[PDB]
């Protein structure tokens, strides 16, 4: 027993175990798009992903992780709103139990199937662990899911998940290009947050891509067959494993786009 997505576990409780979950700097927020600012000096996005090296899947309770080799600079975010160089260390999702629910973000109120996150550290703070305790530490990308056509470049990912079923079973997963999850454009919001999941640490610059990505209903449905127990503990489907929108705050949303 511990945090999670149940009724006894979930996001309304964790500020008993993680009092940061109550902070100035939560995320989840909804993107309220008709206030956030168009700033004219941000960048573009540089996401040079040409020499990214997964190594394996991990499901690990509460979502599964694309983990990728990140003792080089081998795929790396920057420009935008970041002052230096990110490191993909891994990707994972958040999904609903129903086509209408599963994002963690919300654009006008609106939630989508689901949401994909592609966490970066910043190379200056030398690792993952480090880097999380700090305020500029992470940078991480995050990418709507709609249903409607397939995404061919999520198939691989899709077609593993037998193999990780339950929480603690990882697989070999090399080779994978993340550049086959993106939108065609790259025109973002950002906003200063946290992790989403427990510790809650207020430590990620938030870059949230404008246009989704669409899935097929075949795909997201082989997300909801996973499990959040191990294997051999009573079955509980892993769906629904987004924390709700947090409260804005003293924070302002800006928009790389008119
Ligand atoms: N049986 C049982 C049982 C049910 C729930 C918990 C629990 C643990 C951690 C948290 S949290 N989210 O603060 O970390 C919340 C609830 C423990 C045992
Ligand atoms: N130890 C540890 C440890 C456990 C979990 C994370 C984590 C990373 C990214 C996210 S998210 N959903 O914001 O992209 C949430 C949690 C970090 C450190
Ligand atoms: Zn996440």
């Amino acid at each position: 027993h511990h945090w999670g997505y149940g009724k006894h576990n979930g996001p309304e409780h964790w500020h008993k175990d993680f009092p940061i979950a109550k902070g100035e700097r939560q995320s989840p927020v909804d993107i309220d798009t008709h206030t956030a600012k168009y700033d004219p000096s941000l960048k573009p996005l540089s996401v040079s992903y040409d020499q990214a090296t997964s190594l394996r899947i991990l499901n690990n309770g509460h979502a599964f992780n694309v983990e990728f080799d990140d003792s080089q600079d081998k795929a790396v975010l920057k420009g935008g709103p970041l002052d230096g160089t990110y490191r993909l260390i891994q990707f994972h999702f958040h999904w609903g139990s129903l086509d209408g629910q599963g994002s963690e973000h919300t654009v006008d109120k609106k939630k989508y199937a689901a949401e994909l996150h592609l966490v970066h550290w910043n190379t200056k703070y030398g690792d993952f662990g480090k880097a999380v305790q700090q305020p500029d530490g992470l940078a991480v990308l995050g990418i709507f899911l709609k249903v409607g056509s397939a995404k061919p470049g999520l198939q691989k990912v899709v077609d593993v998940l037998d193999s990780i079923k339950t929480k603690g079973k990882s697989a070999d997963f090399t080779n994978f290009d993340p550049r086959g999850l993106l939108p065609e454009s790259l025109d973002y919001w950002t906003y200063p947050g946290s992790l989403t999941t427990p510790p809650l640490l207020e430590c990620v610059t938030w870059i949230v891509l404008k246009e989704p990505i669409s899935v097929s209903s075949e795909q997201v449905l082989k997300f909801r067959k996973l499990n959040f127990n191990g294997e051999g503990e009573p079955e509980e489907l892993m769906v629904d494993n987004w924390r709700p929108a947090q409260p804005l705050k003293n924070r302002q949303i800006k928009a790389s786009f008119k």
